[PDB]
């Protein structure tokens, strides 16, 4: 895929106490969710993305991949246990730290959605738009063309 740029060499992701192949994300919009258990504004945003996800990840053809800023593995494990989507393994935090820099993530929560097939960036403002569009009437909230982000 186009995700090789963002998760170089990462062939699988965690899902629950299992694993899924990255290649299984083809054709979907893939949201990188930068968050952590210790982050105060993240605690109330997570459930709101969980509700959206449970509703629409199959019909709206998207996936969400937790990219943790947790540094303690029990914090990460505990937060990931409440989530219904995928994560970059805690053992591959270095890949998350590099992606965080790649997208200039300055604070969390932050959600970035990219096309899994081409790797283009489709939206960088979904954390701000989701809370005002719970039903996803403007999803995927594309970033406005012809500008900078």
């Amino acid at each position: 895929s186009g995700l090789d740029k963002y998760l170089p060499g990462i062939e699988k992701l965690r899902r629950g106490d299992g694993e899924v192949e990255v290649k299984s994300l083809a054709g979907k919009l893939v949201f990188f969710y930068f968050s952590a258990s210790w982050c105060p504004p993240c605690r109330g945003f997570t459930p709101q993305l969980i509700e959206f996800y449970d509703k629409f990840h199959e019909s709206k053809n998207f996936e969400v991949v937790f990219c943790t800023w947790d540094e303690e593995e029990d914090g990460f494990a505990g937060y990931f246990a409440k989530m219904p989507w995928l994560a970059v393994p805690f053992a591959q935090s270095e890949a998350v730290q590099k992606l965080s820099k790649h997208f200039n993530v300055e604070s969390i929560p932050t959600l970035i959605g990219v096309d899994a097939d081409s790797g283009d960036v489709v939206t960088t403002r979904a954390r701000a738009t989701l809370v005002k569009d719970p039903e996803g009437e403007q999803f995927p909230w594309k970033d406005a063309p012809l500008e900078h982000h």
